[PDB]
């Protein structure tokens, strides 16, 4: 048990998807895993372990904001011998060829954070994914047939934005996403040794306004996947 | 409705307590309030509204971090006509004479996070609470008889400090308490004029742990629910 | 005897009043104190030490400027064993409800000055002051009839700015009052241990300017000093 | 003609290999381009046109440090026509089990310097390169029977650092190496809308000190041949 | 008439003297000058306009610290014409060669302030004297068989500041004397497109300290004032 | 012999003149320096040396931008006993007064680069010229018939600028002229102890174009070379 999970090494696979959202993980538990049971419920953050198509799979959630998915990677990677880790979110798009439901693999992370400037002398730290994972991933898109754009996501600390301004210029350098947690799981994947990837499907359109726990799952079959493409 | 709180305008009081877990708001809303009713459930973050010595006031958790508990206190200001936000948590001490079990009260709070720069054009904008709130504290802790220290609270944006380099430098300068959401809030009501104030229980020391007794700590954390829910009382008046 | 202070440890109180013009100490000493001996001398900077109601107090000025300021604070608190510094001032206001004359007095100060992230390793190190020396200074300010405000101040580096959108982002965020040494007073008081507060009244009003006669003016700067010591002795209770 | 470059549209092709030394563009050029012929030669920086298989390629150098690429790279963009970047030079090692001649790809490149911040308000920029370009460049390696590391690289302003303790920052986490130009490239592809990639071999060890316009041949069939699979 | 100094435009000399202690405008006033004539007061800033050799000159105090000297170098240029500026101080070295009484000019200014870095859209603004005014000081000191170092000088904001290490590196990169004003000076003169200058005789030596007599000090005062006038008519030329 | 100079101790001068352009070394070499012979090809930067009226003289290009000409010059000045470098280029034009062909002495050099605040601790470091070759070369230019101003240059990062509001801030504070590596050149020699100096003629005003013409372009850029070759000789003594 560590201080924001109550479990023991074992009960946690050595791949776990996360979403932010702890209902959706409960979801994607009844949905596509067997014989699924709960591993943790401290905090309200639901943990979960089960098979799909034979291969032990975990998915907990890890709130939202870079802080809180950094305790809880964090935690999962040095006391529960977690090896991958699958961020499964959703993002505002700022381009105008984005449309709702896309699917977004993010090879690279901006953010207006701190945390990788503190871990890297106060320089910019390229916060990228893992390569082959990202590979598995278009190549899981491909076989099932869905859509997906690779690119740079873009790590938001405040929702709300007092400068709307900023959006031009991620506009302008191709941001395919907003979110608020992909550069901070990059961080830490990279401090404590693990890989990692974020996959999200855009819920909504900064610029148009338009908006949409459930009916996410190319995304989550995309995930679930690729997982198995890096066992063989 | 947001996209973060599904409720309507008058589902919240005037005033609301923030743990920061969405487990607590219950137990808070179960122990304290008459007549207690869910209002908001949204990936379940726990919302309730009831009273108090027949004063309305809701109660509902924030999340770990500053950009979490930014989107909830934002969205109740902006759209649920909150005009008082009170945090109460949990926070670990740097400073020898600050003991387990102790009730802080965040006048102030320094801050690792970038938030209020951008919003202050890169300057040192000084994250305080109101003062009204702060003074009502001080005396409803009073009344109750319990000690309270009121100063700087730090907000932290990495739980796990890649250097423990910062621990001496707030010891050194007089940091009573740490925490993950204090500067955040303080940014928040700032910037759409609102009032909040942090008040937090000791609940671990970086400098040499030494515990006590869970019949103990829980009291504490009772008292300082007890310090708040008066505290409004006097407000009032 | 230190590099700015030509005296001895006893020489000044534990309590120090420090206006921002060299010319209002020997003001004071006269109009206020009882008893008044000289202390100081060097570079021009007169210090007095008398009584107020059997009070030991001690007045001073401290220079335009954090720089200046920091250098006599500093020395006062770790070489005269002074422990507590209330500097009483003016400042310009940038809010439309904050009337010339008015008197605020400053829980907190934001800066555009690197004095305090040189100090907390480049990160935000909110500046604030001793509360209850504020709430002494509220109440004492009650108990004369009059009503001050409580907040946000703003430490300017730049008198002549060459920027002035800054106005609209401090009017944006409540900023009471724009002077020049507040976050310098309070960075040293939290890097030495000691307690500090600042105390102004709105002598002009950036942007829409009103007039004041010179008596007006007399009868302001008076209460607030009357307001000062009549705290310390709230303060001593 | 432009202000750096002494040609005109159309003598360079849509693709151009960049190493920093004009004289390993030469030395390309006679050993890899058929009826290589100059197309510049303004301040010494010689670039040149032929063909590698039928396939019509350009190779140019573009001098050492970021600001003496950004200028290479952005009149060729701007002026020539020119779609691909893919720059071959050489790096050093932090890393322990990293050996001179190894090659690697840079997915990513972190840097001390302020090109980005600037370009992104002073925000965090994930300078990363092209996915279908690090792919080609890894199926390449792969069928000629090269081993190629794929990462982070970290672009330094200073050769010679007053702070060497950033080296232990770097292999912390994960620097394959070190060189002066991909954050630079990385930016500029993205601000005049353009691909780009980086290639290096490794021909000093920073800790170990071992040193080497000759003879990074691999380098260089591994980027020629990632062209034309590019082009299928 | 401006907020710091109470005089009209033709009061002040197009070439202004300032040194730090307020208390040395009079001093030069009368020690150096020729039908001198107050021409300020307010704050007790004492200003004075005389001649040197038949040509017309200025002195008064600018304050310890850039906030306070950019204030009144700012106001003399715009206001009362001002063309040039020469600050005469001291300083402290780190240099094991830089010798106590040495008389330094500052062709540059370092810093640890943020005011250039507001000003220069937070780039790096190399902060330089006049070219001719630096040359002109030389040969005046050399005429006097006076020796003086030309290099960088390193305008502190802190006197006392909370790390030391800052000093090597000010010796590795060859600063010859740390003072706290220059780089204010020179900011302000770039600004509003004006001449400055600053002198400084070493009156410190940072770790391993000397004595001097106070007759030593008074011959190495006049000497810098001497270089200091004797500078401003070879630049008439 | 470095990874980047293939030449041994000896082969190079004690003072090196440094235009960007390889090519222009060869050019500078085969019009001034009697008995010339090449020394270095590495990457095809042409170093040559010879002699200027009997003294020994070298000349090497240093490319495009900060990172590359420090890792020249570090090189020369670190092993091969280089104790005086000039760089002879060309800059852009903001200032109105400022007219194509006008020589500029880089005093001072300001910058958008990061590379001197690494070396300082990240505060203002002044990148400063030496004094005496700064005055060599205005008192040679005199002995010319040519006008040459002294001031500041800046250092420029990205030629071509994301954002050209740069321009109007370095023209508010007078700097003479853009180029792209005065400020580095002169940090390295700071850092390891040499001397430095720069000295450009108007290529380019962004202020408005109008150029003359070739002839006397060239007049020009062989005056300024003849400026540097001068300027060593007064120098020596
Ligand atoms: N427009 C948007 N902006 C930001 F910053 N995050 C967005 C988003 N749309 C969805 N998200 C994802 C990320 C957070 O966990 C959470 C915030 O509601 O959902
Ligand atoms: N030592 C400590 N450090 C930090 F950063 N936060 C602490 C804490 N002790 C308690 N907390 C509170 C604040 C967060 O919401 C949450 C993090 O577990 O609990
Ligand atoms: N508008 C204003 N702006 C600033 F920056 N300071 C102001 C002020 N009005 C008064 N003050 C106080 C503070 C300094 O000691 C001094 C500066 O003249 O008087
Ligand atoms: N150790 C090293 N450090 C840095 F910064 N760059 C290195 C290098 N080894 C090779 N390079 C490449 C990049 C430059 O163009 C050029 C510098 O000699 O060659
Ligand atoms: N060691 C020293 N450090 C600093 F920062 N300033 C020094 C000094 N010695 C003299 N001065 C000059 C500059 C200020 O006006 C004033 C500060 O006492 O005198
Ligand atoms: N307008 C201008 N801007 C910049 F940044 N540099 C300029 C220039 N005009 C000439 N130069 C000099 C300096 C570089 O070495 C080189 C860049 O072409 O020539």
């Amino acid at each position: 048990a560590t201080p924001h999970i109550n479990a023991e090494m074992g009960d946690f696979a050595d791949v776990v998807l996360m979403p932010g959202d702890p209902l959706r993980a409960k979801y994607i538990a009844e949905t596509f895993l067997e014989d699924a049971r709960e591993v943790n419920n401290v905090r309200g953050m639901l943990g979960f372990t089960g098979t799909y198509k034979g291969r032990k799979i975990s998915v907990m959630g890890h709130g939202m904001g870079i802080p809180s998915c950094s305790i809880y990677t964090k935690e999962l990677i040095t006391d529960f011998g977690v090896k991958k880790i699958i961020r499964v979110g959703s993002c505002g798009a700022v381009l105008p060829h984005v449309k709702l439901r896309d699917v977004v693999i993010g090879m690279g992370a901006c953010t207006d954070s701190k945390v990788n400037r503190i871990r890297f002398k106060d320089h910019d730290f390229a916060a990228i994914a893992d390569f082959d994972m990202v590979r598995n991933a278009v190549d899981a898109a491909k076989a099932l047939g869905i859509d997906a754009r690779v690119g740079n996501l873009f790590s938001a600390d405040l929702f709300y934005s007092p400068d709307g301004e900023m959006f031009d210029v991620m506009e302008k350098y191709g941001i395919l996403g907003v979110e608020m947690e992909a550069a901070g799981i990059y961080g830490v994947a990279a401090e404590f040794g693990a890989k990692a990837l974020t996959i999200c499907t855009v819920s909504d359109h900064i610029r148009t306004h338009e908006q949409t726990q459930t009916t996410f799952n190319d995304m989550i079959k995309i995930a679930l996947e690729s997982v198995l493409l890096g066992d063989k």
